[PDB]
């Protein structure tokens, strides 16, 4: 009757009871998302409160168990995830202050308004109408003024509560035997106590810096090409030695540049692939979309699953008979029950999101044999990365010709592939250095090393020199615009997106070099190749039971990370850029001032 058997039965009973509570809460949340009612709100609110009290009780009861007296890696890992501190040293006043700070900075930013001029009635909200006039607009002055008006009423109210949140989270990290809030955030990105595969939290910082200095010249070259296109798009607005304007990147912060594509068309004579009208003349629907996704997945090698799931997921427009959202979302409810939720329309992006959802749910049901605490990915970014690679790999026209989505009369040329790679760079590698500098600024902020009052131009100046974007108007100390974004306002990290990009690139390279494919890396197919399917499935079943380095090793063969997937995937586009826009000025200079 050693302590290991008591830990085993405690873990089992916690897994069962938490599985029941999680199943009830997820079921209530799902049927509330399909049918919005206040009684359902009370239902999963009571369920979530009871589950939170239960997890606190299980953690406190597991605090008795010695974490150094377990030799099995699985039981040690599950006790480590169960013996977390959370509120080990936390005053109740400090806890409610933290909660009120979180709620206030969420509610103020979420309910932000740009209603300065004219009558105070015509107020455009941030989500529906602001991004239209920041991204799909022509007036430089309107974009500048709207961005300034958005930052002005947000930064001053968002700065000191965010700084107090930084201070209190630093105090909690110190009280929880950690360095800082980033160190608590780097704890998941840490492989220690494992022989052979050893990783440090600062090794993640080193990897971030290494990947950024590896991707610096290609990003400089694409910035040069974008500025060269903007010279023709905007006559006499951007100096050649100057950097890009802040509001010219589509988004207010500069997240995605897919909106900045009509000005950056390489060739109007090359048609991209399009099966949406081919879908229309084929007259396919939501169930046909799901059947095509399943056909693609069994072409990869993943087996079919439950027939009661398809009727359990409502896919078309819910209508006004019951209030329901239209965001495509997955539901891993627990013990053998999954749902998807969207309103399906006839768009190609609906097919992309459906493939993304099926990749998510396939990875969900992969680790069903693992316990409820281990019923996740290796870390947070892995799930989004593995959804994204199934999302992108479905846009291969040879698959569409094999399944009849694309007619065989259409053909793929070099220039169309170059345009597709340029769009992919606008989506994938365009957001990579922005995610890098956001992650770096957030890490210096949450580490509590840089002064709070040194931010007169600091975020401005390494926006100018690190990514080559200059603000059009200076801002004072009360502004916290890099801290004013959606993810920082609700404390959603950005290391997850960087690691997702890295993992999806390495996984894409591994599957393209593994599934008997030779040639250009953006012409990568995985149909009629089950070796890649079983190589994936070897890592699908692992779940959270193993360190992430072991998960990468068992599916790639390497123990580290390299940017060679990015070079392999973007090599034709890199060569086309190198003989296209090398003649213009390449890079950026920080000497330009407003």
């Amino acid at each position: 009757s050693t302590i290991e058997e008591q830990a085993k039965t405690f873990l089992d009973k916690f897994n069962h009871e938490a599985e029941d509570l999680f199943y009830q809460s997820s079921l209530a949340s799902w049927n509330y998302n399909t049918n919005i009612t206040e009684e359902n709100v009370q239902n999963m609110n009571n369920a979530g409160d009871k589950w939170s009290a239960f997890l606190k009780e299980q953690s406190t009861l597991a605090q008795m168990y010695p974490l150094q007296e377990i030799q099995n890696l699985t039981v040690k890992l599950q006790l480590q995830a169960l013996q977390q501190n959370g509120s080990s040293v936390l005053s109740e006043d400090k806890s409610k202050r933290l909660n009120t700070i979180l709620n206030t900075m969420s509610t103020i930013y979420s309910t932000g308004k740009v209603c300065n001029p004219d009558n105070p009635q015509e107020c455009l909200l941030l989500e529906p109408g602001l991004n239209e006039i920041m991204a799909n607009s022509l007036d430089y002055n309107e974009r500048l003024w709207a961005w300034e008006s958005w930052r002005s009423e947000v930064g001053k109210q968002l700065r000191p509560l965010y700084e107090e949140y930084v201070v209190l989270k630093n105090e909690m990290a110190r009280a929880n035997h950690y360095e800082d809030y980033g160190d608590y955030w780097r704890g998941d990105y840490e492989v220690n106590g494992v022989d052979g595969y050893d990783y440090s939290r600062g090794q993640l910082i080193e990897d971030v810096e290494h990947t950024f200095e590896e991707i610096k010249p290609l990003y400089e070259h694409l910035h040069a090409y974008v500025r060269a296109k903007l010279m023709n798009a905007y006559p006499s607005y951007i100096s050649p030695i100057g950097c890009l304007p802040a509001h010219l990147l589509g988004d207010m912060w500069g997240r995605f540049w897919t909106n900045l594509y009509s000005l950056t068309v390489p060739f109007g004579q090359k048609p991209n692939i399009d099966v949406t009208d081919a879908m229309v003349d084929q007259a396919w629907d939501a169930q046909r979309i799901f059947k095509e996704a399943e056909k693609f997945f069994v072409s990869v090698g993943l087996p079919n699953m439950t027939q009661g799931f398809w009727e359990n997921s409502m896919l078309t427009d819910p209508g006004n008979v019951q209030k329901a959202v239209c965001h495509p979302t997955a539901w891993d409810l627990g013990k053998g029950d999954f749902r998807i939720l969207m309103c399906t329309k006839v768009t190609m992006d609906d097919f992309l999101t459906a493939h993304h959802e099926m990749g998510h749910i396939q990875y969900d049901m992969a680790y069903a044999a693992q316990p409820f605490l281990l019923r996740n990915g290796a870390n947070e970014g892995f799930h989004e990365a593995v959804g994204e690679i199934m999302s992108l790999s479905a846009a291969t026209p040879k698959h569409l010709k094999s399944i009849g989505l694309l007619s065989p009369d259409f053909q793929e040329d070099n220039e169309t592939e170059i345009n597709f790679l340029l769009k992919q760079a606008l989506t994938i590698v365009g957001t990579l250095p922005f995610t890098y500098m956001l992650e770096k600024w957030r890490w210096m902020v949450f580490k509590g090393e840089i002064p709070k009052d040194q931010w007169m131009k600091k975020w401005w100046e390494m926006k100018r020199e690190i990514v080559g974007v200059v603000e059009p108007v200076p801002h004072d100390e009360t502004y916290c615009d890099p801290a004013s974004l959606f993810h920082v306002s609700n404390d959603y990290s950005f290391i997850r997106y960087y690691t997702r990009t890295l993992y999806q690139f390495q996984f894409q390279e591994a599957l393209c070099q593994a599934a008997k494919h030779e040639g250009p890396l953006h012409k990568c197919d995985i149909s009629n190749s089950t070796e890649a399917g079983q190589k994936l499935f070897n890592m699908l079943r692992l779940g959270k039971s193993e360190p992430w380095t072991l998960a990468l090793e068992n599916v790639v063969g390497a123990k580290n990370m390299n940017v060679r997937p990015l070079l392999n995937y973007f090599e034709p586009l890199f060569t086309w850029l190198k003989d296209q826009n090398k003649n213009s000025f390449v890079g950026w200079s920080t000497d330009w001032s407003p």
